[PDB]
């Protein structure tokens, strides 16, 4: 059972050719694909419904679909569009030539503080956004964050998603294994969208030190420190930084701050924050001098 050449949408009269194999994410196959008329490139996500057999399934998908149609934002993944015929169902999204967060950081691994600056508040921008439309993410991690051509950052990845229907819900089932997965869901007694500060605390951890806070060798033993906040911040880090990291990595999530306090941190409001990064930052850390020489 094999994916077409060309990717007809019935509907929109709209047709894809199908260009370079991107990857695997998940049950999906992501290309290149394009637009026969305006020649415009676009992320196609291609999954078999031969893995989408069971309803549960089934409802997965088209939740994720449901939540990211609704969507519109600068630091959130395009969302533009999505078909199916008997085989296969095709959802074409925003084209992120640059990849994500995790490819950044396993090339640099610890960032400099600026850019950790810049690209902390394009992710909180787009969380601010997610989370004023009722919308928790649930998986915010680097490999979910991508890069446009310009380095600007693109959450993506709605599969684990959650609309929030009435005021003060709890959330307690959560059917997939995040990454930066916070205490309240591991304990598993509710959760809503401080989840979503909580994995933005780990990112910015992982961003500054170079690893995440809780890592080991066992994925098991990794939630037992989650559950009693065993982690600990390296002296170089500054302390302002290190203490809005200690601010989101807290365990009672009442404490943990709102996703629209964070831009107004001593962390940003005292600190360069880069208008822009040039594209050696993928490669090489910037000084940010203040004159070419
Ligand atoms: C041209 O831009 C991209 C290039 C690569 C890329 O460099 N792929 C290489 C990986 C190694 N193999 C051997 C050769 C191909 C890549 F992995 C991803 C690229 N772009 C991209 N844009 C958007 C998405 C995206 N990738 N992802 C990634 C995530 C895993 C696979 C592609 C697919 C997506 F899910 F459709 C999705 O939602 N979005 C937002
Ligand atoms: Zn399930």
């Amino acid at each position: 059972k094999e994916i077409p050449e060309v990717l007809v949408d019935p509907r929109s009269r709209r047709r894809y050719v199908r260009g370079r194999f991107l990857g695997k994410g998940g049950f999906a196959k992501c290309f290149e694909i394009s637009d026969a008329d305006t020649k415009e490139v676009f992320a196609g996500k291609i999954v078999p419904k031969s893995l989408l057999l069971k309803p549960h399934q089934r409802e997965k998908m088209s939740m994720e679909i449901s939540i990211h149609r609704s969507l519109a934002h600068q630091h959130v993944v395009g969302f533009h569009g999505f078909f199916e015929d008997n085989d296969f169902v095709f959802v074409v999204l925003e084209l992120c030539r640059r990849r994500s967060l995790l490819e950044l950081h396993k090339r640099r691994k610890a960032l400099t503080e600026p850019e950790a600056r810049y690209y902390l508040r394009q992710i909180v921008l787009g969380c601010q956004y997610l989370h004023r439309n009722r919308v928790i993410h649930r998986d915010l991690k680097l490999g979910n964050l991508f890069l446009n051509e310009d380095l600007e950052v693109k959450i993506g990845d709605f599969g684990l998603a959650t609309k929030v229907e009435y005021d003060g819900e709890r959330k307690k089932v959560l059917c997939g294994t995040p990454n930066y997965i916070a205490p309240e869901v591991l304990s598993k007694k509710g959760h809503s969208f401080e989840v979503d500060v909580w994995s933005i605390g780990c990112i910015m951890y992982t961003l500054l030190v170079g690893k995440p806070p809780f890592e080991t060798s066992c994925l098991k033993e990794t939630y037992l420190r989650i559950k009693k906040n065993e982690y600990s911040i390296p002296k170089h880090i500054n302390p302002v930084a290190a203490s809005l990291i200690q601010k989101m990595l807290q365990t009672d999530p009442t404490a943990r701050p709102t996703i629209n306090e964070l831009l107004n941190d001593e962390f940003f409001t005292s600190g360069y924050i880069p208008a822009r990064l040039p594209i050696t930052c993928l490669t090489i850390p910037p000084r940010f001098s203040i004159a070419p020489s």
